[PDB]
This record gives C-alpha cells, structure tokens and sequence, in this order.
C-alpha cells in the first residue's frame, strides 16, 4: 500500500531497465530524502546529495555518475522516446556532442534537448494554424468573420499562453543555474563523487566549463523558441485590431448605403403622403380638371428625385 | 483598558494554551520593544531580537525558540486549522519534512505550508468559475452575452487580482529574505539563542542551508502560483477580445440583413408610389381601357424585383 | 527685495517658531551654499553638510541635530499640522516610536508619517468614490451609462495616476536610500556631528540599523499604498471592459429587435403593395366577384404573417 | 572640399569666436581620432584623451579645459541662446552654480542646464494643448467628437512621444555615467589634465563629488520631466476610453430611440395594412353600412395605440 | 555525402577565395570540434579556441587572426556585399576605423557594421510605407477605410516586429558581450595567439579598450534603431486608436441623421394612416361637406410638420 516509483534506470552503457521501486527503498538507494523527491515544482532542477534531480511538467528524472533514473514515465507516450532514443544517445553516436564528457553530462544534455526539442515541436505545430486562422480571418473580404475560427483561434492562444509560460519557467531555470558558479560546479556530480580520482582524472578539461557551455546552449535555443512565441503573440494582438478596423468599416459601409435608402424611403413617402391625401374619398373641386392628375403625380416623382438628391448632397457635406 | 492580544502558544511539545495578554506584558515576555509588533504591513518577515515576527494578511505569528504564538486569531475561521493541524504537524508525523531541525523550522514550515495552501485554494476557487464563465461567454451561437455571468466575472476578475497581488507579495518577500545572507542567518534564532551551545550541538548539519532550501521551496511553489494566475488572467483577456470580435460580427451580420430587407422595402415602396398615384380620386384617361390596370400591376411587381435584385447586387460589389 | 524663507522651527524641545529669514541669512546659518536649498525636485532626500535636506511635493524640510526647518508652510493648509501634531510628536507621547533616539530620528519619522498619513487620505478619499462610481456604471441593468458619472471617473482616474506617481517616486526615493549604507550613515547627522562625543555617547545602539529599520517600514508602508492603487487601476480597466461588452451587448439585442420589426414592416409592405395596386383607380374584371375583396384581405394578412414568419426562422438560421 | 566644422569656441572667460575649421585641423588641435567625432548616436556623453565629446540632438559640444566648442550650430536657431546665455552663464553671475569649480564645471552645468530647459518648454508646451483637446474631445454633452481635433490630438501624441524618448535617452545617459565611478573620475578634465598641480590645488574639495552632484541633479531633474511625461500619456489613453464609453453610449441611446420609433412605425403600418385592404376598389357587403367607416377608423388607432404600449413594455422588459 | 560548407576566405591583405569545405576539414583547421559551428542559434557571438565564431541571421563568420571566414553564403543576395566592400573595407581606406588595430578589431567591425546597415535599411524601407499608410488611413474626411491599405499595414507591422526581435537580440548580445571583461578580452583573438609577443608588441595600445569602444559604438547604434522602431510602434497604436475613434464618430452621425429621418418618416406615416383611413371605400357622413378635405389635408401635413419639430426636440434633450 506504499506509494512506489515506476523507474527506467539508463546504464552508463546505456542498459535500460524497467521497475517498480518503493519510495523508501529508492530514498534509502540513492542517498536522498523524502523531500527531495516530492517533484512539488512545475518545473526545477537542484542538486541534492550530489544527485541532479530535475522535473520538466511531465518528466521526472534523478542523474547520479553511475545511472539515469526517469520516475513516472506511464501514461504519458514516453516509451517511444526512452526506448528509441536514450540507449543510443546516451551509448551510441546520437545527436549528443559531449560523449568525451562523463556521464551526467550526455544524460543533462539528453533530458534538455529533448524538452526543447518537446516545445520547439508545441510551437511548431501552433504556429501554422494560429497563421492559417489569422489570414482567414483578416481578409478584407469578408463581411463578418467566422466564428468557428474564432474559438480555434482562442483555443489556440490558450495552447501558445501555456506554451510562452512553459519556456519562460525553462530559460528561468536555466539562467538561475548559470548566474551562479556554485550551482554549475555543483551539477559535475561525478567530479564531486570522487574528488581524489578527478584531481588528477581531469587532465587539463574543465567539467564547470563544458557544463556552463551546455547550459548557454540550451538557453540560448530557449530564448530563440522564447522570441519566436513573443512575435505570434503580437502577430495575433495586430490581427485582432485589424479585424475590429475591418468590421468597423464593414458597419460604416452598410450604415452609409442605409442612410442614403432611408434618405429616399423618406422623400418617397413624403410625397406618397400628398398622394394619399389626394386619394382619399372625399369631396374636392379638383376631380373636373383632366391634367391635374398628371401634373400631381409629375410633381410628386420630380419632388422625390430632388429631395433625394439633396439628402444625398447634406450627407455628404455632413461626412466631409 | 489597555490593548490586549489574544495569544495562541504552542509549545515545543505541540501544547496549545489560548488566552489574552496585555500587550505590554507581551513585549517584556518576548524582550521586544512595542514597533516590532505593530503588524502595520500587510505581509512581512523580520527578525528582530532573535524572534521571527511574521504577518500574512490576517495571520499573526510570533516565533521564538521556545514556542510559537499566533495573534489576533479570533473571528477568521481559524480555530480550525490551529487545534486541528498545529499540533498534529509541530509535534508529529504530519507532512512537515523539518522535524529534526530545530523548532522554529517546523514553525516557519507549518505558516508557510498553511498561506501557500490558502492561496492555492482561492486559485482553485477562483480557477473553475472564471472558466465556465468564460466558457459560456465566449459561445459562438450566442448573439448577445449574459450580463449576470459579466458581473460574476467582474467579480472573479477583481478576486483574482487581489490574489496576483497576495502572491506578488509573497514571492516579494520570500525573495527579499533569500537575497541577503544575513537574513538567512537571522532567521535560525534558536542557532543564534545559544551560540556556545549550538557550536557543538550541530554536528555537520548547517541551518542557514536548510532554512534556504525550506525558502526556496516555498518560492517555487509561490512563483508556480503566479504563473498560474498570470495564465487565467491573459485567458480572460483574450476570452474578452473573442467576445468583442463575437459581437462586432453579430452585429455586422444583423445589420446587412436589415440592410437588404430596406433595399426591399424601398423598393416596394418607390413601386407603391406609382400604385398610390394611380390611385387618387382624380380623372385620368387610363379608367376606359381595361388592360391598364393589369399591366401597371405587373409592371410594379416585377420592376420591384429587379431594383431589389439590382440593389442586392450593388450591396455585394460595395462589400467585396 | 531679496528672495525670503517663511521658516518655521521646531526645537529639540518642541518650541516652535515662525519667523521669515533672508535666503543668504538661512544658508549661513545653516552651513549649505545655495544650490542645497533649490528645491528643484518633486521629492528628493538628501545630506549636505550634515543637514538633511528634503522636499516631499509642497513640504520643503531641514533637518539639523539642534532643531527642524520647515520652509514655505504658508497657503498649504499645514498650519493646523505643524502647531496640532508636532511639538506633540516631537517632544511628546505621541505616534512616534524613535523618542529615545536622537531628534533627527524623530523629526524624520514625524515628516515620514505626514506623508504617508497624506497619501493614504488621498487613497481612502479616491477609493470610495471610484468603487461606487464603476458599481453604478457596470450596473447590467442600465441600457446606457451616465456621462456626468463618467467625467467623474476619469477625474477620480487622474487624481489616481497622480497619487500612483507620487508614492512611486516616494519608494523610489526611500528605495534609493536604503540601497546604499553610505547614505544611511550620512542620514545619522547627530552622530557625524560630535563623532568624538558619539563614540562613547552609543553604548552599544546603532543609529545606522536604526535609521535602516524606520526608512524599510516606511518604505513597507508605500509598497503597500502602491498596490493597493496598482489594484484600483485594474479594476478601473477591468470595469471599463466590462462596461463596453454591455454596451455592445444591448446594441446587438436592439438591433435585433429592430431587425425582427424590420422583418415585420417589409412583409407588411410587401403586401400592401397587392392592397394598393388592387385599390388603384383603374378599372377591372373583379368588380363584379363578390367573394374576390373578403379572398384578397385573407391571403394578404396570411402571407403577410407566413412570410414574417419565414424571415424570423431565417434570422434564427443565420445567428445560429 | 574637404569636410569642415562650423565651431564656435567659448574661451574661459567667455570670449566667443566663431569660425570654419578643417576636420583633420580640429582633431590635431583636440588630439583626438577620426571616430571620437563621428557624432553617429542621436545622444551620447564619453570622455575620450582628456576631452568631453557630447551630442544631444542637434547640440554636438567638444569640452576641454581650456575652452567649449560648439559644432554644426547653424541653421538651428540656437544663435540666440549661445550668444545670449553662454558668455554670461560662463562668465558671470548667472544660473550657474558650479562658478569656483574648474571650467569643464561650467561648461557641462550649462549645456546640460539648456538640454533639460530644451525639453521642460517641449513639455509645456504639448501639455496645455493636449490638455484642452482632451477636455473638448471627453465633453459628454457632444454627440459626436471634432476630427480636426482628433488630427491635432493624434499629432500631439506622436510629438509627446518623440518627447518621452528625448527624456528616456537623456535619463539613461545620465544614470549610466553615474553608475560607474570611472565615468565621473574621466569627466574631471582639468583634474587629469595636469594631475600633478591638481594634486596640491584642490584643497579639501573633491572633484568627482562635485560632478556626482551635478549628475544627480540633472537627473532628478529629467526623471521628473519622464514622470509629468508618463502621467500625460496615461491621462491620454484614459481620455480615449472615455471617449469610446461616450460613444458607444450616444449610440445605445439612438438606437433605443429609433427603435422605439421603428415600433410605432410598425404598428402604425400593420394597422394601415386594413386600412388599405378597406380601401381597395372591389365590392363588399359593408359599404351600406354606416357606422362601419369609424368603427374601423377606431379600431385602427386604438389597436395602433395599444401594439405601440405593448412593444415598447416588451423592449422594457427585454433590456431589463 | 558528407556535409560541406561553402567557405570565402578573405585573408589579411584582403584577398578573397571561395570554395567548399568538408566539415571535418573546417573543423580540424580551424581547430574547433563540431559542437562549435552547429550555428544553432538566430544571434550569437562566441569566442571558442581563440576563434571568433559569430552568426546574425543567414550570415556565419568565424574570424581568427590570420583570416576571416564567411560560410553558407549562397543563396542571399550576400555576393554583391562580399565582394565590392570586404576587399576594399578590410584592406583599403574604407570607413573602417580600425585599421591600425589588429585583423580580428577589422573584421568585427565589418561585420557589425553590415549588420546594423541591413537594420537600418529594413528600418528606412519600413518607416515610410506605415507613415505614409497611417497618414492614408487617420484621415479625417473619410467615412470608412481602405482595406487593402489596412491588410499592407498589418503585413508592414509583422515587419516591424519582426525588426524589432532582430534588434533586441543584436542589443542583447552586445550588452551581454560587453558586461564582462573577460569576454571582451577573450575578443582580442591576435593578442592570445603569440602572448609572449603581444606582451610587447602593444606599444601602451590596449586591445580590451579598443574593443570595448567598438562594441559601445554598435550597441548605441542599436540602441537608435530600437527607440525609432519603438517610437513607429507607438505611432501605429495611437493611429489605430485614432482610426476607431473616427469610425465611431462617422458611425454617431450616420445614426443621427438616421434618427431623424426616422422621426420624419413616423411623423408622415402617422398622419397617413389618417389619410388613408379617410381614404377607405367606406360609406362616411363627411363626402358631402367641401372644405372637408382640404381640411384633412393640411392639419395632416401640419400636424405632421410639428410633430417632427416635438420628435427633434426631444432627441436634442436626450441627447444634451
Ligand atoms: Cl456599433
Ligand atoms: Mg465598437
Ligand atoms: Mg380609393
């Protein structure tokens, strides 16, 4: 009934290993204590007992010189990456470029690359869409937008909202570590482990140096990813206003072409009042003249033109 | 007649004992001048004369080596939290992770577990109401918006803010007191009680390293809080735009309705003109022939459709 | 003819004397040259020659071990403060916690005071009214806003911007100040006064601890003004957000009405045009049927309601 | 055809003389490189071979001990205030305070003293006419706003932000040569010039302090310029959001009028509707009667009267 | 299959050789690993084996103290750049003003000065085309705005956004270079290649200085650049505040003009409703009488004319 850990324990020769562990059992195993390991932080990386544990969201690792350790890897798709890519990046010829290094080095560099490979994906899957929907929307041509759209693209600044909060928490984590010396020096845990051996084991190499090199890679590349998420953002606010100017003048338009049918409805029952009231049944001194009908009627057309036409000429001195 | 505090003491032990202390008495008790508890600042931590005077919002606390003391705790639903969990967390197995260190570790440890958790509850409150709000406005069948759900999350949206600005505050002083050193070592009282004493009786174990990491802990999960916070803000921003672009669209698509229906109209009405003058009670030369009438009809009718036609034709050249 | 400071001198005993002074007169008798008493800034706090020079806005002060200078008291409405609160505070039972200290503590907390005591009026005078000025216009009851309310609010908003600024330059300052130790020890004048003396005078006190204590709970003081401002200026925007969504709401929810009448009025028309074309005065084959009228008047208000009938399901197509 | 500066040489004791000097001739003359002359950023403050080579906008000055130049001052209006205000700021008894101090003192106290006087007459005059467009543009007894006073306020906004990035560049200037010690110790031309008699001249008064003063005050100074600036530009934008309110709440207020007009309309023509079938010329069995004629008139306006009350009690409800 | 890259030699004498390179090749002459030249980043400068290996955009340099290297330079335009201004800038009297400095001093102020003339141009293309475009569309006299003008500016804006990331990084990297010593003498590439010679090859000429003028030099450049593209953001926001407001006021006067006609129109249908009841063929007492008609027909053309004039009045009232 004890809680337990789900561990895949990557070998320095990359051997991958799958188990279940009791929470003490692991504590007592590697060295740590409980709090330690209570990963309460959406994302953090310390250094505890010379073991470097870190949580990214969803991945939970513990780096120590001897092994790797993922804890809580079911349920989330993970297995694919572990099983595909950690024994030959840790153990082959990957995409890793501190082999040389000691092992915790390939295992940091491993578990960074593939958290920013992770949003550099997040970023590149939102961005055609949030592009596709905003050119969709602001076209010119529409009278009104569509608002199907509209909730895709709310849906999707909530997706890239989530997406700049997560690369902000990275590069905050990774600039705190590289402000301070201590911190980097502290994360060569196998420099630390054996600090005899390495006195003379390290010949001429500094581990502090490669880890800082490999940590301003990573920021840098967050900081980029960072950038990119900052200008859809301000893409989406500028297309935002330009679609509130469209409607805007899309509404103008239609009130203008309003007004001015209005301006003729109006002349039009102006003198259709004149012309009721001539219809009306009751008697009149007019009914024996034969040209009055035309000339009533000529004179109500002409009128309505006219007074249209002058409407017309007031709005239009109105609007400038 | 003198101002009194009504002091909660919990004992190394885990013993609560309440009652009601004048405050001068207080002051020569706890070797503290009448300033250092003025409590004037809405949230602060200070050292002053080796106690950790301390205040969240409406919790008082007071902490020395001996003993914990909790001010002004009436009338705040807090008797509760005190007799429930304070001795169970300062003098058990309770989720306090410092009870080796020195007491006013778990002190500390419990006030800041139990603000962190009554600020994660007012954002886990907060959090399922603005967003079904949102939800319910941001609909895209909904022509027009409820305003009772508006003023609920005006509601929401100050309650919200007001909690951004507890966890600024916070994460403000949490940080603040991380800076510096000093106030680290400031904050280990029972270290500093009896130095000649605590020379010896820390065996390798450093305090201040362990009140930094019990700080740093407490930040993290602060700084997580606000982001959280900042994440529900921006969504309601951006959920209010979608709702003025819902709208603004309604409105444009209401309108060329009405905008075509007064082409209709204006159209009827310029044939009913003619309908009209025919119609006066004035002799005319029409009234002997016989297919006039039909013919003045039709010609009504169909010269009706086709200046709608035409104007519904021009609408659409006009929009694009 | 030469420039004159009204000063207004409050001895280390608490005597109080208005006099008007020569500037050449001031400045010899205090030690400063003339650039010292410019007063060319907002608010700046400053040390020259052993004086504390400062201008809070309209209050202009020099601090001196043997007494305090207030300069230009008059047409400011700090009559009733000087001669009310200061020989009180100064050499009294009042507010002031720093009596044991020497007079320069004392004459600056007592300024300090005033000022925070000023901008938390003007805070608690402008939050009253603009909270009940945004619960009137976010009223989802009203169709439109009152505009002499709004004129109001964007008073009450400038008035705010201000207080904003100026507790912002106060931190600023305070801030300023406290970042560097120099200027703390400049701050103790007495103690640089007599520095031979004051070697043996402090038995074990420190001015400069104590200056930084009374500067940081002062500055504690304006933080917590500024946010509380900061949470007025957002809620003044979030209720303008939600004034403009009920203002677009109602105007979508009248304008569908009114296009429903439109509806109504165009079905109306449109068959009225049969009504009168049938009512012209020209002759006919339907004279004589009898049934004919009694056919025409039904068809006409059936259609009439059918087509009306037809053009709201339409809308409600449209709108979804 | 080689490149020439138009200098205008202030000597130290205010003689001036203007003249035409070759580039290369000036930089023998300074001892100074191609590239400290470049006056390539908008504005700059750098010490380079014992000289003060400064640009402000228009305003490029070359400061060494022995005299001031002005470069490129033609064409600039500034005739007026060099040969007005500098032999006498310089050499005499005006604003300046710094005269005892060496002539790079004077020379930086003055051209800074026209920079900030340069930017306050900018600012005051922008703010009267901002202010009074805004207080006719938020009038609330205006249907409509003036766009001529739209353009004249759009026109303002771009000059007051050319203003606040005037200031921003000139408090960031300032505020880094104060930061560092160096700076201020190179800004003491004279001091370095001949460090050996400087060594026994200046008797007890520091150099560096004195600019360190002068620094700050212009500093305050500018940040009280951004200050008054910033509270402009925020009086501006809450100007604008008034202005939409009013707007959008004439609007509403139209709207409901012409919907409470759109009402009567209709029921007025849905009662004319039998009116006109009444009307129409075909035979019916009420024409003997009577009493028919004004029963129908009756019922008409009644019926009229009573849909108008209803209609408008339904848009009351509706609009809550 | 290997990876190649594209290599332009420009030696120290300025002579400039193109050809393809294996990776491998590069690497081992330049004596980097491969980590070094991933190029990875959008903006970055790093001194890696006493090699300057810098990227900005599309453009990859490495700079060492014999040569300079430009890499992938196909396929951008850069071969007009290259080969008219690198031989005669690194080798000739171009606006270099470095040229007695050692060849790294040359070949990064080439660089850095292509750079911030691409900047400056992008600038110089954009400013135009947003004034000239906000000039079109703030246009007081025009009921509504173009469209097509608005999809330019908002493409336009991308740009300028797009420009303002790539000087923010350009500024970021200078500052963050120029922040520490230590980078700045990792620059002087030439001074570590033969330390033992440079110890007295630099005649009292420090390399550090030079350096760390030229790069102020570039980030004040930049400084510009970002101030003037802030400064066209802030005009395109303030314009489009402009535009809403003027949509706003054409859309009030439409709708008051609207309103009136609206009243007019309900005036004379009331008034023909009358005339239209007198108009029904139904037996009445009033054919008889003569001055009947006449009589209905002006107080319904009166009374239609006055209850405009009441309906005017009224909307004055309402409207203030
Ligand atoms: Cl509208
Ligand atoms: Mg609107
Ligand atoms: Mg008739």
């Amino acid at each position: 009934v004890a809680p337990v850990f789900t561990v895949t324990k990557f070998d320095k020769q990359g051997n991958v290993t799958s188990f279940e562990r009791k929470k003490t059992e692991l504590y007592q195993e590697l060295g740590l204590q409980a709090r330690d390991l209570r990963f309460q932080h959406v994302m953090s990386i310390t250094v505890r007992n010379n073991r470097i544990i870190m949580r990214m969201e969803y991945l939970k690792a513990v780096i120590t010189p001897e092994c790797l350790l993922i804890l809580d890897y079911r349920n989330l798709n993970l297995e694919q990456w572990l099983f595909r890519e950690l024994p030959s990046q840790l153990s082959g010829e990957g995409q890793l470029v501190t082999y040389p290094l000691p092992f915790e080095f390939r295992a940091i560099e491993a578990l960074l690359q593939y958290w920013i490979n992770t949003l550099q994906g997040k970023l590149s899957i939102l961005q055609p869409l949030i592009l596709e929907t905003l050119d969709a929307l602001v076209d010119p041509k529409h009278s009104s937008v569509d608002r199907s759209k509209l909730h895709i693209l709310l849906q999707n600044g909530k997706s890239l909202s989530e997406l700049e909060t997560d690369i902000k928490i990275f590069k905050e984590s990774i600039l705190e570590i590289l402000d301070e010396e201590e911190l980097l020096e502290e994360l060569c845990v196998s420099k630390w482990s054996d600090p005899q051996v390495f006195e003379k084991s390290s010949a001429g190499i500094d581990h502090a140096e490669e880890m800082e090199l490999l940590l301003e890679n990573y920021y840098r590349l967050a900081d980029d990813l960072s950038n990119a998420a900052r200008e859809l953002r301000v893409l989406i606010d500028d297309s935002q206003s330009i679609i509130f100017i469209n409607l805007d003048s899309h509404r103008n338009v239609m009130m203008r072409l309003n007004l001015q049918l209005t301006m003729g409805t109006f002349s039009l029952s102006l003198f259709g009042l004149m012309g009721v009231a001539f219809g009306m049944n009751l008697e009149s001194s007019l009914e024996e003249d034969h040209r009055i009908f035309w000339l009533i009627t000529g004179i109500m057309f002409m009128g309505s033109g006219l007074i249209w036409r002058r409407l017309l000429s007031f709005l239009g001195r109105q609007l400038e």
